[PDB]
């Protein structure tokens, strides 16, 4: 499915986004933008073997099993394919995990790059929340 921007920012919201861990909503509907232009079906793999999956890129090494990177962790506990469904939660609870894990939203390369240090509540500029 690929989201529309409010549609996105409502359902993170429902889901207990906005403000997790200081990061306003904003935040994250910038790092879903980026990281997979708001499409849960988004895969792109890494130099390493590992995988990216779903509208939050999230990494097969660490977080979610794949079948294919080998030695990795699944510290979110679920098959990576589960972080591609049309119903974000489940890549909801597996970033609420990473994004307490010390390192903050910096976990997301495109969130450092192209969000921290903006103006990110733009990205909810004009919905219905
Ligand atoms: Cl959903
Ligand atoms: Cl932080
Ligand atoms: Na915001
Ligand atoms: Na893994």
């Amino acid at each position: 499915k690929v989201f529309g921007r409010c549609e996105l920012a409502a359902a993170m919201k429902r889901h207990g986004l906005d403000n997790y861990r200081g990061y306003s909503l904003g935040n994250w509907v910038c790092a879903a933008k980026f990281e997979s232009n708001f499409n849960t079906q988004a895969t792109n793999r890494n130099t390493d073997g590992s995988t990216d999956y779903g509208i939050l890129q999230i990494n097969s090494r660490w977080w979610c099993n794949d079948g294919r990177t080998p030695g990795s962790r699944n510290l979110c506990n679920i098959p990576c394919s589960a972080l591609l469904s049309s119903d974000i939660t489940a890549s909801v609870n597996c970033a609420k995990k990473i994004v307490s894990d010390g390192n903050g939203m910096n976990a997301w390369v495109a969130w450092r790059n192209r969000c921290k240090g903006t103006d990110v509540q733009a990205w909810i500029r004009g919905c219905r929340l």
